[PDB]
C-alpha cells in the first residue's frame, strides 16, 4: 500500500475528538478563561519549543531529500503570490495592504505541528519514517520565507492610518522580519541547527527525556487548545466576506495540494516509480491541513479583519478532515487491484456510516425532543433521517456478514437496501410535500399514504428483487449482491425519484407554522446531486460491466453519498438547535 490508509480514520478521529472535547469543555464553561490561557501559554512556550528543539537537534541533514522542499516552497509561494496579487487588484483601497498581507498567509499556512503531524505519521510510520522529518522543516522554513512578505503588507496598512505619507521605509521592512524572529518556531529552530552542531546529533539522554516529556504533550493539548477557542468565533458574515472564504479556503485545500503535487512531479527526478509516486501523494496531503490557529492571532496582533480570518480558520479545520479522509483514499485507487479495491470501497462505506449515524442520532434526538415531528413538513424529514439511519446500521452490520452464511446476508440485504431505496423514494416524496405546503391550499396533504407509499414500494422493490434475482455470496459489495436486474431496480428507483423530486421542485417555482422551505428546498437539492451520480453509476456499468476508468471514482463518491447523506441532513437540521429545545432539556 505505501500509505497505511487504513490508520487514517482512527486518527482522524482521535485528533478531531480532543478538538471536539475542548469546543465540549469550552461551551459548558468546565473550563475557566484564567486556565485557557495556562494551558494556552503553556503549548505556546514550553510543549512546541520542546518539540521543535527535540526534533532538529537530532535531524541529519546530510540524508534529507531536499528536492521535495523546493517542490513544497514553491507551490507555497506560487499560491501566496496568487492570492496576494488577486486581492491587491480588487480590493478596496481603505483596507487593501491589510488583505494583501493575511489573506496570502491564510491560505498558505498550515496546522502541520498539532494537527498535521498525527495524520502524517500514523499514515507514514513505517512505509516511510523519513517522510516525518520533512514537516518539521518545512513549515518553519515556509514561514521565515512568507511571512515577512505578509508581515510587511500590514505595517503598510499600519502606517497608513499613521498618515505620514507612508515614510520609514527601512522601519516598515525592518518590523516585518522582527516579528518573523520573535516567532518561537523560528528561533527555535535556529537553535536547533545551532546544538545540531555544537551538541552534534547526539544529546544526553537525561535531556532527551525531558524533552519528549514536553514534545508528547503539544499534540494533544494545542488540539484541546484549538477548540476551545473555536467557542464564539463563528459569526454570521456577509455575503461578500462568505463569498471569500470559500475562495480563500479553496485556495488552501485545493489550489494548494493540487500545486504541491504538480510540482514534486518536475521537481524531484523520481529514480522509482513507486517512491515518486508517494512522494506525490505525500506533497499533496500536506497541502490540505487546515488554516494554522497562529494565523488568527497575527490579525489580533495586528488588529485587521480578525473575524474573516478568524472564521476561515475555525471552518477549514473542519471542512480539511472530510478532503484529507477522501483524498486520502482517492489516491490509493490507482495502486488497487480489483478485489483489494473492493474492500477498499466496503471500508471507506463503514465508517462513513458511523460518524454519520452519530450524527443522525443527534439529529433525531434535536428533531424528537420537541414537537416538530408533529409538523407536517418535520414528520417526512423525520422518516427519512429514520431511513438514512438505518442504511448506516445497515453498512455496519453488512461488513460483518458479507462473507458468511447466506441466511445472514439476505436478511442484511433486505435490511440495507429497503432503507436504501427508501432514502431515494422519500428525497422525491419529501419534494412532493413541499410543492402541496408551497402551492398554500385547502387540500389536507395525505400524509398517511405517503409514509405507506414511502416505506411500502421499497420492500415492494426488494421483494420483486428477491423472487426475480441471481445471488452472489462471492460479492464483496452490496450493490452487486444480486445481478444486473439490482442495477434495474436501482436505476428505475433513482430515475422515478429524480422526476417527482425535479417536478415538485419546479412546479414550486411556478408557484412562487414552522415550516423551514429553505431549509427542506436545500436539503432535496443536496440529495438530488446524490441521486445523479448514482443514477449515472448505474447506467454507466449497465452500458459498460468492465470496471477500471473514472467509474471507480465515481463508485466511491457514489458509496459516500449513499452512506454519508446523514451528514448532509445533520448540517441543516442536526446542527441548528438554537432555542427550539434548549429551554426543553433545560
Ligand atoms: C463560508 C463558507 C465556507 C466554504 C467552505 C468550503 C470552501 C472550499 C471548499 C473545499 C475545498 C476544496 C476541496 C474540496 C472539493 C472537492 C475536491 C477535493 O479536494 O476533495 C475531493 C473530495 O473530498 C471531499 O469529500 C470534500 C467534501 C467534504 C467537505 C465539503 C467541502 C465544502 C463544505 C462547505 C462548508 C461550508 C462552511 C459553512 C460556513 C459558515 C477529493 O480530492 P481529490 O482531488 O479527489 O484527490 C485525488 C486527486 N489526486
Ligand atoms: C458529527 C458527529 C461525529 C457527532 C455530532 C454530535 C455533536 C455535534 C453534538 C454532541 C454533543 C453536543 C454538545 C454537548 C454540550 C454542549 C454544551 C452546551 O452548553 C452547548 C451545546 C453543546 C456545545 C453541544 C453542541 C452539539 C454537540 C457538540
Ligand atoms: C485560487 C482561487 C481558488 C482563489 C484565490 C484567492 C483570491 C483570488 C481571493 C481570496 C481572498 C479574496 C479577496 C478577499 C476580500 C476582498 C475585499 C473585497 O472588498 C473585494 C474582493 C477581495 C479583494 C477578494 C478578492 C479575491 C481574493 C483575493
Ligand atoms: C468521512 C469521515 C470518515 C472522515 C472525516 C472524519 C470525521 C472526524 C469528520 C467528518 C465530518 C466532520 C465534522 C464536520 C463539521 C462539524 C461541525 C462542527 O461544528 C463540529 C465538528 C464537526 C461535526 C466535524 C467533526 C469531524 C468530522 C465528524
Ligand atoms: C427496515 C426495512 C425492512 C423497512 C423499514 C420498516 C418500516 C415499515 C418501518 C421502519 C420505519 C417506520 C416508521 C418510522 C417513523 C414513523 C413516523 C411516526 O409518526 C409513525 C410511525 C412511522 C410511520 C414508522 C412506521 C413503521 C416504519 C415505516
Ligand atoms: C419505481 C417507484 C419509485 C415508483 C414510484 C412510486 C411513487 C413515486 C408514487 C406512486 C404513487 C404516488 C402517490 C399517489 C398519490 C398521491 C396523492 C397526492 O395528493 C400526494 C402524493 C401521492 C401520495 C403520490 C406520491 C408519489 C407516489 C408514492
Ligand atoms: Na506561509
Amino acid at each position: 500500500p505505501s500509505m497505511s490508509i487504513t490508520r487514517l480514520f482512527p486518527a482522524l478521529l482521535e485528533c478531531f475528538g480532543i478538538v471536539l472535547c475542548g469546543y465540549i469543555a469550552g461551551r459548558a464553561n468546565v473550563i475557566t478563561s484564567t486556565q485557557a490561557k495556562g494551558l494556552g501559554n503553556f503549548v505556546s512556550r514550553f510543549a512546541l519549543p520542546a518539540l521543535l528543539f527535540k526534533n532538529m537537534v537530532v535531524l541529519n541533514f546530510s540524508n534529507v531529500d531536499w528536492s521535495f522542499l523546493y517542490s513544497i516552497l514553491i507551490a507555497k509561494a506560487s499560491v501566496f503570490f496568487i492570492v496576494c496579487v488577486l486581492t491587491l487588484l480588487v480590493a478596496s483601497p481603505d483596507s487593501r495592504f491589510s488583505k494583501a498581507g493575511l489573506f496570502p498567509i491564510f491560505a498558505t499556512q498550515s496546522n502541520d505541528f498539532a494537527l498535521g503531524y498525527p495524520i502524517v505519521e500514523a499514515l507514514y510510520q513505517t512505509t516511510y519514517p523519513e517522510y516525518l522529518q520533512y514537516i518539521y522543516l518545512v513549515a518553519p522554513i515556509s514561514l521565515m520565507m512568507l511571512n515577512p512578505i505578509g508581515f510587511i503588507f500590514c505595517e503598510i496598512q499600519k502606517w497608513k492610518d499613521t498618515q505620514n505619507a507612508s515614510q520609514n521605509k527601512i522601519k516598515i521592512v525592518g518590523l516585518g522580519l522582527l516579528r518573523v524572529l520573535q516567532n518561537p518556531i523560528v528561533f527555535m529552530v535556529f537553535i536547533g541547527i545551532a546544538f545540531n552542531f555544537i551538541l552534534d546529533r547526539k544529546v544526553p539522554v537525561y535531556v532527551e527525556n525531558f524533552l519528549d516529556g514536553l514534545g508528547n504533550s503539544f499534540s494533544g493539548s494545542a488540539l484541546f487548545y484549538l477548540g476551545l477557542t473555536m467557542v464564539g468565533k463563528i459569526k454570521r458574515l456577509k455575503k461578500s466576506a462568505f463569498v471569500v472564504l470559500i475562495l480563500l479556503i479553496t485556495a488552501k485545500l485545493l489550489v494548494l495540494p493540487l500545486l504541491c503535487r504538480e510540482m514534486v512531479e518536475l521537481l524531484d527526478k523520481g529514480d522509482s516509480v513507486v517512491n515518486h509516486t508517494s512522494l506525490s501523494n505525500y506533497a499533496f496531503l500536506y497541502g490540505v491541513f487546515p488554516v494554522a490557529p497562529g494565523v488568527a492571532i497575527f490579525a489580533t496582533q495586528f488588529n485587521m479583519e480578525v473575524e474573516i480570518i478568524t472564521s476561515g480558520m475555525v471552518i477549514s479545520t473542519f471542512v480539511s478532515a472530510p478532503i484529507m479522509y477522501v483524498s486520502a483514499w482517492l489516491l490509493t485507487f490507482p495502486t488497487m487491484d480489483p478485489k483489494p479495491l473492493a474492500y477498499a470501497i466496503q471500508n471507506v462505506s463503514f465508517d462513513i456510516s458511523i460518524v454519520s449515524l452519530i450524527s443522525l442520532i443527534w439529529s433525531l434526538a434535536i428533531l424528537l425532543l420537541s414537537k416538530k415531528y408533529k409538523q407536517l413538513p418535520h414528520m417526512l424529514t423525520t422518516n427519512l433521517l429514520i431511513a438514512q439511519s438505518i442504511v448506516c446500521a445497515g453498512m455496519m452490520i453488512w461488513n460483518f456478514v458479507k462473507e458468511k452464511n447466506f441466511v445472514g446476508q439476505i436478511l442484511v440485504f433486505v435490511l440495507l437496501y429497503s432503507s436504501l431505496y427508501s432514502t431515494y423514494l422519500w428525497t422525491g416524496l419529501l419534494a412532493i410535500s413541499l410543492f402541496l405546503l408551497k402551492k398554500r391550499e385547502r387540500v389536507q396533504i395525505p400524509v398517511g399514504i405517503i409514509i405507506i407509499s414511502g416505506w411500502g414500494i421499497p420492500a415492494l422493490l426488494v421483494g420483486v428483487l428477491l423472487i426475480t434475482g441471481k445471488h452472489n455470496g462471492d460479492s464483496i459489495d452490496s450493490a452487486f449482491f444480486y445481478g444486473k436486474e439490482q442495477m434495474i431496480t436501482t436505476a428505475v428507483t433513482l430515475f422515478c425519484s429524480i422526476l417527482i423530486a425535479g417536478i415538485s421542485l419546479m412546479c414550486m417555482n411556478q408557484t412562487a407554522g414552522d415550516q423551514q422551505l429553505t431549509r427542506h428546498v436545500l436539503l432535496c437539492l443536496l440529495l438530488i446531486i446524490g441521486l445523479f451520480a448514482n443514477l449515472s453509476s448505474c447506467l454507466w456499468w449497465l452500458f459498460n460491466q468492465e470496471p477500471g476508468r473514472l467509474y471507480v471514482e465515481l463508485q466511491f463518491f457514489c458509496a459516500v453519498f449513499n452512506f454519508g447523506q446523514g451528514f448532509i441532513s445533520f448540517g441543516i437540521f442536526g446542527l441548528d438547535k438554537h432555542l427550539i429545545i434548549l429551554p426543553f432539556k433545560r
